[PDB]
Formats: structure tokens, sequence, C-alpha cells
């Protein structure tokens, strides 16, 4: 039973990556896997303030060696393992290549039982971030239809291409006004990457723009549990159908 | 007399997407119109917007001055209102983990262009990493762009706390962004006060709240400025204002330096001349 690594991402600020990896995580447990869910915004977690979540330690305490891994997991909504990041704490944005590969590493010791891990990692190309998705299997990127938001996604692809030997990228439209406009959004990132790149792209769909979503953020409980018939939370089911359907 | 002062504004968040790049541009254009010199530099150094946001196409950035193929001046670009603009790079990475050595000699070479200059506003990266505090802390008015939602007022919250704790920052500005109620900017001032207030040792200054404008939305697809795209919009007035209040921030007359206890340098204002 290997487990599925899924590695939310996108190089732009704000434009959904911790709102898609919780409720991707929650769509996933509704389909019967086993889910974990890994904050990687190491030193600006968001996930446990997305579930309204108060965590008591935190991957500082961990990297900080006054507790270990298994000591700081966190029980979401239905039945998903949250692993809590930090909040504030500057070390956690520059750990040496070490520190992040023994973080990873000890992700083994706490892999029982369990089908997905899926993680939020923080915005922009830090070694965080790309530390964090090349260990993953799959990489979801999430954009949304904003030529920011394009440049910053294309970016990330290239570097993560060109310097760290990723091939192949999932892509999620956020915020989406129709489906057609996510469908215009891939094939905006598909010409650039026909041009420039040897990658393969596989279009996951959209996320439609959704007043649920910010409704459920103002409450501090997920979209998916919070507005369980939203158009979002409906979209949020149809990404962990196509998920859970890839190759291991 | 023999020393212009220089303000130097960084505009910075924590949180990704709260509008700091839009705060960025529109603050230096609304500045300009005012009459004021202004630079507008992209700290964003790994993943440019600026440039993005205006339509430019840049030919070198900040990526060919760091690593020692052209000087800063030779990156200058010609923005709306007369603002001059230093671009930042698109996926270099090499840029996202400057030493402190290479922050430092960005932030010496803007010595060089500095001429004719009243303000210089430093569009931030998101997050708490070491450039965005090295910009930060090369700044003389840091301006957190804030918006109503629990991430946003966390975020803005842990990048006040570290600045305090681990730097001894203590005065903040503090600018609300894509509200929707008139009242919600200096609610959310309120709510971040009451937060600091309880466990920090800070003095935060509210400056104003951009709201909610489908303008910005428009001008962002047409990568203009929405000041100058539709400048009589809600959100450009709020610029209007914003700037008038950020321009009437003291400046030392003719700063000339000086000495404090237990401090070798002479300490200087921003100046130019
Ligand atoms: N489908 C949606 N419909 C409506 N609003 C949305 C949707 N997805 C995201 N949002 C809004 O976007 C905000 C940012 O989402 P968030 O998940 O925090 O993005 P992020 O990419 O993780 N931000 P950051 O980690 O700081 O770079 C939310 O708080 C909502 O206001
Ligand atoms: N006042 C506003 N009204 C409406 N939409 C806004 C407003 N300000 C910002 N936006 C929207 O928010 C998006 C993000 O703005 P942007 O200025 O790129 O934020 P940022 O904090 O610089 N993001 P990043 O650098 O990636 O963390 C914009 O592209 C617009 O969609
Ligand atoms: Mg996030
Ligand atoms: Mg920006």
């Amino acid at each position: 039973h290997p487990v599925q690594v899924i590695a939310v991402t996108g190089g732009k600020g704000g434009v959904g990556k911790t709102n898609v990896s919780v409720n991707l995580a929650l769509a996933l447990a509704d389909l019967g896997r086993r889910v974990m869910l890994l904050d990687a915004d190491l030193g600006l977690a968001n996930v446990d303030v997305l579930l309204g979540l108060t965590p008591k330690r935190t991957l500082a305490d961990v990297i900080e060696g006054r507790c270990e891994l298994r000591d700081v997991l966190l029980l979401g909504p239905g039945g998903v393992r949250i692993v809590p990041a930090a909040s504030g704490t500057q070390s956690m944005v520059h750990l040496s290549p070490m520190q992040h590969a023994g973080l990873i590493q000890a992700f083994s010791d706490i892999s029982d039982n369990l089908d997905v891990l899926v993680v939020d990692t923080a915005a922009g190309i830090g070694d965080s971030v790309v530390s964090f998705v090349r260990a993953a299997q799959e990489v979801l990127l999430v954009v949304c239809d904003e030529p920011t938001s394009i440049t910053d996604a294309y970016a990330l692809i290239k570097l993560l291409n060109r310097d760290h030997g990723m091939t192949r990228f999932r892509v999620l439209a956020n915020m989406a006004h129709s489906p057609q406009e996510g469908r215009n959004l891939f094939a905006k990132l598909t010409k650039v990457t026909d041009r420039f790149l040897d990658v393969a792209l596989q279009y996951v769909g959209v996320i439609p723009y959704d007043e649920s979503v910010r409704k459920a953020v103002q409450k501090q409980r997920a979209v998916y549990e919070a507005f369980p018939r939203s158009k979002a939370s409906l979209a949020f089911k149809a990404v962990a159908q196509k998920v859970d359907s890839w190759p291991l």
C-alpha cells in the first residue's frame, strides 16, 4: 500500500492553495480514504485557521526537539489527520536542506494506516516550497485567470522542471466564473509550456468562485463541511474523484 | 538645505494575495499624481508582478544587477505618471535565498540613483522570509496590508510579532484592503489592535482603507493600474486619499545625521545629494 502524496502549490499568493488543500483532503476522506494534511506554510500556518483549530504544539516544537512528530498531530473534520505549522517563527521558513529532509523522512514514522498525504505549500518559489513539492508524487498547481497568477504558475513550472527534474504537473483553476474559463486558462499555460519546456500538464478542472467559500473562511469551518451542497463543495468532490483515479 | 530627505515605504503583510502589489503600484501612482518624484521597487525578487500589473516588458531585471551583468540604473523603467520602476525577475530561484550580503549590496545600489527622488515604495513578497524582513528593515515606514479574514489577521499579527520580538521593531502602519463596508477598515484595525495590545509592545497606526472594487479586477485583466485605467473608481479615489495621508508624514528638513549611545556609526535619515 503506497501512500498517494499530493503537493498543492501555485507560486502566486492568495490563489486558494490552503482552501484547496483543506477541502480536497476532506473530499478524499468522504470517498473513504484515510487522509493526512500537512501544513507546509511552515512559518505562516493557515490550515489550523481555516478549520478553527488552536494547536498547542506545532512543527516548531518538532524541529526544536521539544516533541516528536507524532505528538503534534491534530484531528480535523471527517477523520482527517492534520500536521500543524507555526505562525511567526521565522527560522521555519529558511530550514537547511538537512532539516527539510529530516522532517520529510520523519513522516515515515507516522505513515501507518494512511492512504493519502495532502501537502499545503507556502506562496512563492522558495526552498521550503520546492523541497515539499519535489517530495510529492503529484503536483497540483492552483491557478486563477489573472496575468499575475498565470505568470507565477509558469515561473514555478519552469523552475521545477529546469532545476529540479519535475516533468508532470496537475492544473486546477480556482475562483473560476465558469468551467470554460478554467479550460481557457489551461490552454494558455499549455501554449507557453509547449513553446519553451518539455513538460506534461494535466487539467483537473475548476473550483468555481463561490460565496460559500468566503462564508466558510469567516466561520473558520471548511466549506466542504459547512456548506456541503455548495457549488464549490460539489466541485471538490469532483476533483477528489479524479485524484482517487490516478495511478499510485 | 543640502540634504533632501527621501521617504521609504515597505508594503508588506505576510498573507499572500492581500493586495501588496496593487497597493504598491497604485500608491506610487497616486503619490506621483500629487507631484512627488516616486520610485517603485518590485521586491518580490523571484516572482515579479509589478511589471505584470503595468503591462511592462523588461529586457533586464534585478537578477541582472545582483548577478553582475549590469547596473541598477540600466533596469529602470518609466511607468505611468512618471513613476520609475525597478523590475524583479520571474522564476529565478537564486533570488529567493540571497545572502544578507547580497541583500545589502542591492540596498546599497539605490544610493547611486537617488537624485531627484522623494519617495521609494517597496513591494515585498508574501511570507516572513529573509528577503521580506530585510526589505522591511531597510525602509523607514512599514505598511501592512490586511483584509478582514482570519487568515490575514493571523498572518499580519505573525509578521508584527516576529519583527517586534526578533528585531525590536515597535511601530507599524496598517492599510485595510478589499473592504465591503465603510466601517470595515476601522473594525479590522480594532481586531488587530486587540490581539497586539494583549501580547505585544507595539504601536499600530491606521492609515485607511481601500474598498473592494470590480474596477481593480478589470484593471488587472487589462494590465493597467486601476489608478490610471479607472481614475474615478472608488478604489482609485481611496488611493488618492491614502496618498494624501502618506504625503503628510513629516520628514526631517536637511537630515544631517546624529550620534546614538552605544552605536558606532552616524545614524542618518534616508536622503540624497
Ligand atoms: N473558490 C473560491 N471562491 C471564493 N473565494 C475563494 C475561493 N477560493 C479562495 N477564495 C478566497 O481566497 C482567499 C485566499 O484563499 P487561501 O486558501 O488562503 O489562499 P492561499 O493561496 O493559500 N493564500 P497564501 O497561502 O497566503 O498564499 C480566501 O480566504 C477567500 O477569500
Ligand atoms: N481593492 C481591491 N478590489 C478588488 N480586488 C482586489 C483589490 N485589491 C486586490 N484585489 C484582487 O486581489 C488580487 C491579488 O492582488 P495582488 O496585488 O497581486 O496581491 P499580493 O498581496 O501582491 N499577492 P502576492 O504577492 O502573490 O502575495 C488581485 O489580482 C485582484 O484580483
Ligand atoms: Mg495558504
Ligand atoms: Mg504581490
